[PDB]
């Protein structure tokens, strides 16, 4: 009710769930009886059981644990919570471990590595370590992957900021995929394009890196269509940066010059 006094928000629980989707990590960092005790307190306001409650989360708690935990302080944990929950830390993952991969690309760009861990994990429960091994294992989850981007972009909820971190992990994505599973991809990738030029003169001067990628990290053999939309997107994202756009043309316009060959007819 404090911090509500401090965030005036209209109704008390709703507050609280603010609050409880930040909490949840911090219990699970915990895994004691008394982090225990602190969510069953809180559902018991909360009307909900403070098990389902920390089940809910579970999804997101694997990635930020992931991300930024010690493994055996992992699995710790995990088996603490589903002590508590009644139903197995592992159990929960065979039903959400796609969904875990999606929130981990969305932070492999930083946490690269506890992604991999995870994906590696979780991949151990579908029937990694390698690279290859590791993109085959993304490949399959990276169309979900990118609806979660987009269902993210259209809560108002989220932050923007995190899209643009999302975005920088996407170039990272764009890269990890190579040609093969980019060419799939190459759709999604000018959607996610687009989405970010919605949001401006934060997002430009990164996407304009992200478009550099996309570009390039697209198939060589074939830029037409995403550079009708690129030039397209770009004439508003000169007035920004002028730069950044004429590099991202360039790099068509000659590496892929022969192809820039009734590309140019395309758009004049």
């Amino acid at each position: 009710s404090e911090i509500a006094n401090v965030f005036d928000f209209p109704d008390l629980n709703r507050f609280l769930t603010r609050t409880l989707q930040v909490l949840l990590p911090d219990l699970a960092a915990k895994a004691s009886p008394a982090a225990s005790a602190l969510i069953r307190t809180l559902g018991k306001q909360l009307n909900v059981n403070r098990r389902e409650i920390l089940i809910n989360n579970f999804k997101y708690i694997f990635s930020h644990l992931v991300c930024s935990c010690s493994k055996d302080e992992l699995e710790r944990a995990l088996h603490y919570l589903k002590n508590e929950t009644e139903i197995e830390l592992g159990s929960l993952l065979r039903q959400d471990f796609q969904g875990l991969h999606n929130e981990l690309l969305l932070r492999i760009g930083e946490h690269y590595q506890q992604v991999f861990n995870g994906l590696s994990i979780l991949a151990s429960f579908a029937s990694i370590i390698s690279p290859e091994l590791m993109a085959d294992y993304l490949q399959p989850k990276l169309l979900g992957i990118l609806a979660f981007f987009n269902m993210q972009l259209l809560s108002s909820s989220v932050g923007i900021e995190d899209k643009k971190m999302a975005l920088n992990s996407l170039m990272s994505l764009m890269k990890l995929m190579g040609p093969k599973h980019v060419s799939s991809v190459r759709v999604k990738m000018m959607t996610t394009l687009r989405t970010g030029l919605r949001f401006k003169d934060d997002f430009p001067e990164l996407c304009c890196r992200a478009w550099d990628c996309f570009v390039r990290c697209l198939d060589h053999a074939c830029l037409g269509s995403l550079l009708s939309h690129v030039i397209v997107a770009l004439l508003p994202l000169i007035h920004i940066q002028p730069k950044e756009t004429a590099a991202i043309f360039h790099y068509l316009i000659i590496e892929n010059r022969d192809a820039v060959q009734d590309f140019l007819h395309e758009i004049y």
